[PDB]
């Protein structure tokens, strides 16, 4: 009958209060820093720094708009300034405005989902009210992007272990260009330069004719309303993590840490303060800036700074995650996929951090796709699986004590075609390894929460280690998958062997 097991979930360590006093914000060899930490002050727009704009135009940092080098020779900035200051009153004049700067993509680019947002499910006070205030607020800000961007953004590529930690506003400038289409060689289908790196460019939000567009559309224009209208004063840190150093599962002696699970709630509602994850796709943010619109891509549009991310984050390779720090809710949902609606505005009320990053801190860990449900039983998958999220929850130089749960759930399922009893047996013994408690969302199947926590307390009440139910996973694999659906499933295979 109860709604939730094992743990409470009061006793489980959150953000802010188990974190440790941050070091001095300072920037360093892996660690890009974007504004005047000596001027950062709570509820005061942060300075960028340098005062003035400084261009990289290379195979290692974002090509900038805004770049003398981003030439067509004219200037495609000038260019895209003078498309972009013009009176919108019908789409078409947005339409037109993008394609004068993207000239190549006019027959490839639809517009169709604009413009029925505009004019077929806006009423005409809002379509009113998004040509007169909202789109020329975005113009503006985008813009501005030399006098916000002044230092170059380095691209966090594969095998790199870097941060880069800049401002709110300074990704609201970002993402008004992104909306605006202006980032130049991210367009392409057959390009080689980026093609490891996802989508940014907005375009593909204009296209068809999904019922789920406008919603996207309204959840989007409800951040911009909001960070065009007062300026956000927080700091939001970008980390790419790569490990090498992974444990040896079936020799960890590492005892199992402790569970809360729940088939009510949501990661990012009941989660607060504590590890969030993304079940992420390797290129992260998955198909936000397209048709996707599951637990990933709804993340990212409640919460816009993630999308920046896709500016700079080269795809993810296995040993690696990106880890978000500060991103803010600006929306409320319901719903996902066919059903997802955005409900309203949402007030964020995290406290922030020293560095004035909201205390929120998400992790992108991409789980594999599995063709055929037997393949993910395979020994060199399930240890993939259980490294890719160690990855994601290993904090190297922080003491277990100082660590939040991990508020996961069913991650890879559904699309994917994981297992939902073995992945959380997968994270379960990840967070052990890393020393993180874990916090379990089943999203409503409340027969996977009682079957979680009756594996975990089994377990625990046994004294096995990571190791040893690792090694009860390799058994089950060649007992009942290598040579087979499966005859008997994973947890009565454990049950019936242990016992
Ligand atoms: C724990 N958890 C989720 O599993 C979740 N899924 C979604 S939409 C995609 C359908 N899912 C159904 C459950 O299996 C994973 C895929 N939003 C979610 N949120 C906000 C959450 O907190």
């Amino acid at each position: 009958d109860k709604k939730w097991l094992g743990t409470p979930i009061e006793e489980m360590r959150r953000m802010p209060r188990c974190g440790i006093r941050l070091p001095l914000l300072r920037p360093s060899a892996n660690h890009t820093v974007t504004i005047r930490v000596d001027l950062l002050r709570a509820g005061e727009v942060p300075k960028p720094f340098p005062t003035h704009y400084k261009d990289l135009w290379d195979n290692k940092h974002v090509k900038m708009p805004c770049s003398e080098q981003n030439l067509y020779a004219g200037s495609r900035w000038e260019l895209i300034q003078t498309a972009l200051l013009n009176k919108f009153t019908r789409p078409q004049n947005l339409k037109d405005a993008i394609l004068k700067y993207n000239v190549a993509y006019s027959k490839k680019w639809d517009f169709t989902a604009l413009i029925d947002f505009w004019d077929k499910v806006l009423e005409e006070a809002e379509a009113q009210h998004l040509y007169q205030s909202i789109l020329p607020d975005m113009v503006k800000i985008a813009l501005c992007l030399p006098n916000i961007c002044t230092q170059p953004i380095p691209l966090l590529k594969q095998k790199m272990n870097h941060s880069i930690t800049m401002s709110q506003e300074q990704i609201a400038s970002l993402l008004a260009n992104a909306f605006f289409c202006t980032f130049p060689r991210r367009n392409a289908k057959m390009k080689s330069e980026y093609s490891s790196y996802p989508d940014i460019n907005f375009n593909r939000l204009f296209e068809g004719r999904s019922s789920r567009k406008p919603e996207k559309l309204k959840t989007l224009f409800c951040y911009f309303r909001r960070v065009t209208e007062k300026k956000p004063t927080g700091l939001v840190t970008f980390t790419r993590q790569s490990l090498e150093d992974f444990p040896e599962w079936e020799r960890c002696e590492k005892p199992l840490t402790r569970l809360h699970v729940t088939y009510e709630g949501t990661i990012e509602e009941n989660g607060q303060g504590m590890l969030q994850v993304d079940f992420a796709n390797r290129f992260v943010g998955g198909g936000v800036t397209s048709a996707g619109l599951v637990q990933e891509e709804i993340r990212f549009l409640i919460n816009p700074e993630l999308i920046i991310s896709r500016l700079f984050t080269e795809v993810l390779d296995h040993n690696e995650c990106l880890i978000i720090t500060g991103t803010e809710q600006y929306s409320e949902y319901t719903g996902y996929a066919e059903t997802y609606r955005w409900s309203r505005s949402h007030e964020d009320g995290s406290e922030r951090d020293d560095w004035q990053r909201r205390c929120t801190e998400i992790v992108a860990i991409d789980a594999l796709h599995f063709r055929r449900y037997l393949d993910q039983f395979v020994p060199e998958k399930m240890r993939r699986e259980l490294n890719k999220a160690y990855c994601g929850f290993l904090r190297p130089g922080v003491s277990s004590e100082n660590l939040s749960a991990v508020a996961t759930g069913n991650w890879g399922c559904g699309a994917f075609g994981g297992d939902a009893r073995l992945k959380a047996l997968i994270q379960i013994l990840a967070a052990a390894a890393a020393e993180r408690d874990v916090v379990y969302f089943t999203f409503g199947d409340s027969e996977l929460m009682r079957d979680i926590y009756s594996m975990h307390i089994f377990l625990t009440e046994r004294k096995l280690t990571v190791g040893d139910v690792y090694k009860l996973l390799l058994r089950y694999y060649n007992e009942e998958c290598r040579n087979c659906g499966p005859d008997i499933k994973l947890y009565p295979f454990i049950y019936h062997a242990v016992e």
